[PDB]
């Protein structure tokens, strides 16, 4: 029933792209024959969010016609999708998200969710450039926790950047600029890469366009290339 993530997706590409979300942990969800060890000795919170988003993903992978299968993690934590597919996962207090795409229509996917709340104390100066840390204030309404939106867009960038280059991207390795739609709750962002955009295959990564949205007290960001 959940469609919030769609508020930051390209509708014109919904043929090859599917999404599924949940706002909590439904009882009786289980891991999978090969996922159980990845979660074997983690505390309950980590357990449930891991199970729930992987249920969301398989729903979305089904809706694209792909039999269910384990989504293991690779070194550096990236989810492992069945061949031909790509996508992104996110979880936080109140939200579980999965977006999946078919390769030759979607280069890769990056999504992130945060509670639409101020950042904790020392955090906004470690993920923001001084440029961003001064300009963003002049692009969004006061009711917007823009430092949190910035944080959120940073990680969507990283999540879409990584499967393409398998290289680290720091919070200072991309500069992001925001604009807002007339609503004051949704808008656009652009991520300029401050380092070699060399990809594992194909043209470099320079600028990532994406969408953000404040919706139901969550922050949502998505990059789909
Ligand atoms: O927002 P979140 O911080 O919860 O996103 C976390 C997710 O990012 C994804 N992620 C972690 N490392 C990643 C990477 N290097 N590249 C892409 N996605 C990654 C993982 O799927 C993780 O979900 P899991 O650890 O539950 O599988
Ligand atoms: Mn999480
Ligand atoms: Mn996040």
């Amino acid at each position: 029933v959940g469609t919030l993530v769609a508020s930051v997706l390209p509708a014109t590409v919904f043929e090859d792209l599917a999404y599924a979300e949940l706002y909590s942990d439904p009882p009786g969800l289980t891991p999978l024959p090969e996922e159980a060890p990845l979660i074997a000795r983690s505390v309950a919170k980590r357990r449930n969010e891991f199970i729930t988003v992987r249920h969301c993903a398989r729903i979305a992978l089904d809706q694209l016609g792909v039999p269910p299968a384990p989504i293991l993690k690779g070194d550096k934590g990236e989810p492992c999708w069945p061949d031909g597919m790509v996508g992104s996962l996110t979880h936080c207090a109140g939200y579980r998200g999965a977006v999946v795409g078919r390769r030759d229509a979607v280069r890769s996917v990056g999504i992130d969710a945060e509670p639409h709340d101020v950042l904790p104390n020392g955090v906004l100066d470690a993920i923001s450039l001084p440029a961003e840390r001064a300009d963003m204030p002049r692009t969004m309404p006061a009711a917007l926790h823009w430092d949190r939106i910035l944080f959120c867009a940073k990680e969507a960038t990283y999540k879409a950047w990584f499967p393409l280059t398998k290289r680290w991207l720091g919070f200072e390795d991309a500069h992001i600029t925001f604009e807002t739609d007339s609503t004051g709750w949704t808008g656009r962002f652009v991520s300029r890469i401050l380092i070699d955009g060399s990809t594992l295959s194909g043209p470099p990564l320079t600028t990532l366009r994406g969408r953000w949205s404040v919706e139901r007290g969550l922050v949502l960001t998505a990059i789909v290339l």
